[PDB]
């Protein structure tokens, strides 16, 4: 079909969703042996018989109708066979030499400086990236074995070794300090709110100076929270962050304080009761940093399961459990003032509203101990049903929970320094992202033209990563 | 072993002054002895792995990890202090709250954090002020117990998968480095050496030692 003497098939046509020979046939593709084998074959081959008979341009750029390439296509839809050779691709002839990827420097013996070709897994935000789409997006399939892939790997370790962990340390140290003065100046907060006017003297000038830097960070807070709402990459593929993870976070702490600040202007009793909350929650913001290096603890993962999966119906249903008991055992029990704060321990189906029994016998039994001897008072049932209720509780939770506790254990495996290293690459990039990339700040370049040249990605300069390798062969 | 001594050699030195308040150190010295005992016991008998988790926990995640959740249980603390800042009671620390009678940051904030630490006790009363400084601290209670207990027992089990092998290993270093340490302090080339060999000829070379070439005879069994 591609050398038919009659009406000839051009590989560069594509279908109506703009997916040409190459898209589609990433879109068949799988993570299997023989599809890949087959696949990446008949890719490099359509790709060398298309460069061949138009030179003016590669194939592989032309995008579908979502903009994507069949290198993001392959990215974005989690197929790492594909993926893995189209980023790891050399051509030897040199009339199709121009459209590889992972370029010979030079060898001294046994070193080789293999020049991987970034032309595409990086912008510096200009047009979407293979890295953005690879790490930012939660929906892919295979996410970390991609990220793992080599140029990639590389990159991130370069980034963070250059405005990567630098600037993660200063801007935790930055919100560390941050949280500590919100602490103190909530806490060195005028008595009684009474919001006045007197800083005249330096411990109150140093009071003025804590309030005064907590709204500049808190508005700075704001700032980026608005700037990463409103920049979106692409629809469908973007942050998306609102109900999600913790980015809510921010913008919660952001809202607590500003709220807080319209009625300290107002000054009003028992409303400042949002700066303390605003304070838990920003402590517990420190909770979701600590997501770098030096195998942070794991609590993330935990609280991001914890948060809405099966702990959270096993504790309702515990809940559910504990309250039929109060119910059934109040109503048991339900048959001259005692001088308590509850009005009556039963006392002849005393009553008055649930809620006041019903905590009653909610913390007798959440202490445990205290007992109910008396005397007669009608037969065993109670305890019968008070000491299965107790057996039952003790034994099931903490048999229950330990067993959680050895299922998790093995199942934090590997994968958990998967999160780590997704943590990690999270980090890097929305650091990047949140100042100017495309600053002297980005990753390293390499040849010009000729040899080096190519219509793959930026100009015949092709931003190039050197990655260095020692076989012995 | 060196602080050890230094602190000994301080306390006689203020012995021989007989001063009040001085001789603090020489308890001191006796609780780092002690702690000497615990790097002891690294040689055969597989010794109780003590070392490694102190090797670690001192320099090391779980360092970082206290510090953090002191920042958390501090800020906590000033959180709701603040919250509860608003006749003599009769009680050793100032005053609880009553209308803001303040003092020094670190009394209210010890007697919270003891009373935390404890636990119990609650604090029902009635009305004042919404249920907003419940819920709070009712969450702290909760993160607190759930989250320390099962990032500790997830821990419990890394480090149970991690301590291999490789924990033996450290077994065999420590008991290396006693030996090696025990022949270093007193003169090894004393008749206690490693046993000879061949004189010339078929066992004579100049790769160390004279012809004598101090040689080590291992026997083994092979049934080729």
């Amino acid at each position: 079909l591609t050398e038919n003497p009659h009406k000839k098939a051009d590989m560069r046509r594509q279908d109506s969703r703009g997916n040409t020979v190459l898209h589609a046939l990433v879109a068949i593709a799988d993570n299997t042996r023989e599809n890949t084998k087959f696949v990446t074959k008949m890719y490099d081959l359509l790709l060398l018989k298309c460069s061949r008979l138009f030179p003016d341009s590669n194939l592989e750029t032309v995008l579908n109708n979502d903009g994507l390439s069949p290198l993001m296509m392959a990215a974005k839809t989690g197929k790492i066979g594909v993926f893995q050779h189209i980023i790891r691709r050399e051509v030897t002839d040199e009339d199709t030499r121009h459209l590889s990827r992972k370029f010979k420097d030079w060898a001294y013996g046994p070193v080789y400086s293999s020049l991987y070709d970034l032309s595409s897994l990086d912008t510096c935000g200009e047009e979407v990236s293979v890295l953005e789409i690879l790490v930012y997006n939660s929906k892919i399939e295979n996410r970390h074995e991609m990220l793992a892939v080599e140029p990639i790997n590389e990159l991130l370790r370069d980034k963070w070794r250059k405005f990567g962990a630098v600037s993660f340390y200063i801007n935790v140290v930055s919100y560390l300090c941050a949280m500590v003065i919100f602490t103190l100046t909530a806490y060195y907060q005028p008595l009684e709110g009474t919001p006045p006017y007197p800083y005249r003297t330096t411990v109150d000038y140093l009071r003025l100076a804590g309030e005064v830097i907590t709204l500049f960070t808190g508005v700075l807070f704001f700032f980026t929270s608005i700037k990463d709402l409103f920049t979106k990459k692409c629809p469908g593929v973007n942050s998306l962050f609102v109900d999600g993870s913790f980015q809510l976070l921010y913008f919660i702490y952001s809202v607590l304080v500003v709220v807080s600040a319209a009625l300290y202007l107002a000054g009003i009793e028992a409303y400042l009761a949002v700066m303390v909350f605003a304070l838990v929650l920003g402590w517990m913001n420190a909770l979701y940093f600590t997501r770098g290096l030096k195998l942070t603890g794991t609590y993330s993962i935990m609280i991001q399961k914890i948060l809405f999966k099966d702990l959270f119906r096993f504790l309702l249903v515990y809940l559910l459990f504990m309250i039929g008991y109060a119910s059934a055992l109040v109503t048991l029990l339900n048959p001259q003032s005692n001088c308590t704060v509850p009005t009556y321990p039963a006392c002849r189906d005393s009553e008055t509203f649930s809620a006041f029994l019903l905590d009653l016998f909610k913390l007798t039994i959440g202490m445990g101990d205290l007992e109910m001897l008396s005397s007669a008072k009608y037969p065993v049932v109670f305890i019968l049903l008070l000491v299965t209720y107790i057996i039952l509780t003790f034994v099931l939770l903490l048999n229950m929970l330990i067993a959680l506790m050895g299922e998790t254990v093995g199942q934090v495996s590997k994968e958990s320094k998967h999160i780590w290293k997704l943590q990690w690459a999270t980090t890097i990039l929305d650091i990047e992202r949140s100042f100017p990339v495309f600053l002297r700040k980005a990753f390293r370049s390499g040849e010009m033209v000729t040899v080096g040249k190519s219509s793959d990605g930026t100009p015949d300069r092709r931003w190039c990563f050197r990655v260095d390798e020692v076989n012995w062969s």
